[PDB]
């Protein structure tokens, strides 16, 4: 490709307290490759809205397509979520490439099964403040 | 193996509000095999502490090791969780049989990466009214 590919996950159903933080994390990323997942995360028809049209299949079965091409997948896992989960567990099945940022001010112990899948390198996952999410990205991708 | 080998998932650092139901479902299905996640469910060291020890590593490779081993996974997705959600997308890739149960009288929409995960049978999500669980067991394991 002539640009990498970006998989960027974020808590949606499971929640949108941090939607804002992720237009900025996706403002970055945009820097760094084409972010394939930019333009369906605000869920404009609302979850009881894309539940209604039925489309719960076609957004599973494009986000994996989306997911496989990803050269990078990018996942800010403060807010916990159902989707970001499952969206890392097939990421890693498919031996991705993957960022998870947490931010410990949230007060929670970021899940088990996701600090403990890092090893690193190829899974890695990055405490942060908020203020200083521009700063980690461009040393990620340096 | 003399008994089906059963992996429950259900939030625990996500939040344990559903704590005791959750015990409520794993003493049901143990009517119907060996639940390999029973005995560490409860989290009694708390997060905090599970992760001072720095026993997260340990916690993701143990629990995929049952994960492979188990002949059903069954989970309560009620409850936002990271990791419920990256053991079911690490059980999709490991073509495991899989059961979600979710309670609409939650209020909220199931994440879209579950209930379009669902093909109706390896993979089947069903809704529930919590005092019905034991009778959807049942029929779900005869
Ligand atoms: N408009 C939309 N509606 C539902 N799902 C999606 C997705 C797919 N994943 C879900 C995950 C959060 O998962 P969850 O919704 O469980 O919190 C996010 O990383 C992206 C993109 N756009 C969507
Ligand atoms: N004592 C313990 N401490 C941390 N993790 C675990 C697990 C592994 N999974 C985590 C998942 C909830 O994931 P999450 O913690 O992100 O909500 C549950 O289905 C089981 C068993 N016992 C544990």
């Amino acid at each position: 490709s002539m640009r990498p590919a970006l998989y960027f996950c974020g808590s949606i159903r499971g929640g949108r307290e941090d939607r804002t933080l992720y237009e900025r994390i996706v403002s970055r990323l945009r820097r760094f490759g084409t972010v394939l997942t930019e333009h369906v995360a605000a869920a404009e028809l609302g979850a009881r809205g894309e539940e209604a049209a039925g489309g719960d299949r076609l957004i599973h079965e494009q986000d994996l397509e989306w997911l496989q091409q990803a050269d990078v997948v990018v996942a800010e896992v403060t807010q916990p979520s159902l989707g970001v989960g499952y969206e890392l567990g097939r990421a890693v099945a498919f031996n991705k490439r993957i960022l998870c940022l947490f931010r410990p001010q949230s007060g929670r112990v970021l899940s088990a099964m996701i600090r403990g899948a890092a090893d690193g390198s190829r899974f890695q996952v990055w405490d942060y403040e908020e203020g200083e999410v521009e700063a980690l990205l461009d040393r990620y991708f340096e």
